[PDB]
């Protein structure tokens, strides 16, 4: 238990002094990188016994487990809530306001942050308490039916997110008749993409920043450049597509799901990897979901989120050459280093910090690659 307990903190430890050495490293080349490159002279001028208390003074006793696990999710979730809280205000409101891009009120902001928490729960809660449910019924190939449900809640959600969730939190148009909508209607026949209908979201609602989503097609309304570099930006997108990028997306992530609920049903029953964090006397599924995947996957779950970091950037390079393809090699070169002027991008970094990081290729990497 001591071994356990000591080697995640241990390992906590180890990635936050590595990540923090990044940093220092693309800093530094902030503060020291203070004239253009020539290179670039053209491109820039305790709480689970809480919630048991809750649960007896309101007259449920410790048998009921499931319900004590939603009121700890209830509670895990608004204290991550409120110690976020203060640094997205620090962030929104002095750091994005002093250098131009903020466009919202307090009371907006505030209107929004109980919305997506309230929301948040409306789905958490009910998908939470059937999942517990799942584990607890089947075994000992419980394991498949939870990957089962997660796999069946995620394509509902996905299904219905565009429709019944999204325009809850910002304001979705018509893309308005004009030379634009044509030459995407144009683009999309080209490939065989069923385009159905274009929309604008009102991102300048929240922010002046900008970026194009990946059926719909959805563009901020702070997308900005000129209509030939839009349909670029867009072959890009539609790049994304054509490859199959989404759909190996898709499989990854539910082999990944499907790899974890099955060694969360290996490891479920030791318990000493409950006594490592101060769990006793009971086993609740729920923290032992949260020790193995949060605490005891920590190493594979670092490996592979650099493993999908390094894949996300040879999708980009492709997608920037599926647009090449389609002949818009020079307006997504001109597209993206408009973008990177809109939103402010530095566009020299640290070649240590930009493998571990960036999911984008630099710009000066996508900008050689389409010549
Ligand atoms: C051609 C470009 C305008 C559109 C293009 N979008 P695309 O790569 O298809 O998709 C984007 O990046 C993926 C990694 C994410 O998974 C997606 O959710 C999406 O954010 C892109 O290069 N996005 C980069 C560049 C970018 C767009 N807006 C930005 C604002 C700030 C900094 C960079 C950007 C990004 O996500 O960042
Ligand atoms: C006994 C092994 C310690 C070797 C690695 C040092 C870890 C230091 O990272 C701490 C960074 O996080 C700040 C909060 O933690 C402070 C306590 O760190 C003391 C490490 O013994
Ligand atoms: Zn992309």
């Amino acid at each position: 238990e001591k071994r356990i307990f000591g080697a995640v903190l241990l390992f906590s430890w180890t990635v936050y002094l590595w990540e923090t050495f990044l940093a220092q490293r693309q800093r530094r080349i902030y503060k020291t990188t203070t004239h253009v490159p020539p290179e670039l002279g053209q491109i820039m001028d305790y709480l689970w016994r809480l919630s048991g208390r809750f649960c007896g003074y309101a007259g449920f006793g410790p048998e009921y487990e499931i319900t004590q696990s939603l009121v700890f999710l209830l509670l895990a979730t608004l204290f991550s809530a409120l110690a976020g809280l203060p640094w997205s205000l620090y962030n929104t409101f002095v750091i994005e306001e002093k250098h131009g891009f903020n466009q919202q009120t307090l009371g907006f902001f505030m209107k929004d942050a109980i919305k997506k928490f309230v929301v948040t729960q409306c789905i958490l809660l009910p998908v939470s308490s059937l999942l517990l449910y799942i584990i607890k019924i089947g075994g000992d190939y419980f394991f498949i039916y939870a990957w089962l449900f997660t796999l069946v809640v995620s394509l509902v959600l996905v299904t219905i997110y565009a429709d019944y969730i999204a325009p809850l939190f910002d304001k979705f148009t018509p893309l308005p008749e004009g030379k634009l909508k044509e030459e995407i209607e144009v683009m999309a026949k080209s490939i065989d993409f069923p385009l159905t209908k274009v929309y604008v979201v009102e991102g300048s609602k929240r922010s002046s920043h900008s970026n194009a989503y990946f059926k719909r097609i959805v563009l901020f309304d702070t997308l900005g450049c000129k209509n030939e570099e839009v349909l670029a930006v867009l072959g890009h997108e539609l790049g994304h597509w054509k490859l199959g990028h989404t759909v190996k997306n898709i499989i990854i992530s539910q082999m990944n799901s499907f790899l974890c609920f099955f060694l969360f049903a290996v490891l479920i029953g030791r318990k000493e990897l409950f006594a490592a964090f101060g769990f006793y006397d009971s086993q609740p599924t729920l923290i032992g979901l949260l020790i193995i995947f949060q605490f005891i996957f920590s190493p594979y779950n670092e490996v592979l989120s650099f493993c999908l970091t390094v894949l996300s950037r040879r999708f980009e390079f492709q997608a920037d050459a599926f647009a090449k393809k389609l002949g818009k090699a020079k307006d997504l070169y001109s597209a993206l280093i408009k973008l990177n002027k809109d939103n402010l991008g530095f566009p020299v970094s640290d070649w240590l910090f930009s493998m571990w990081h960036y999911s984008h290729p630099p710009l000066l990497e996508r900008l050689q690659a389409l010549k």
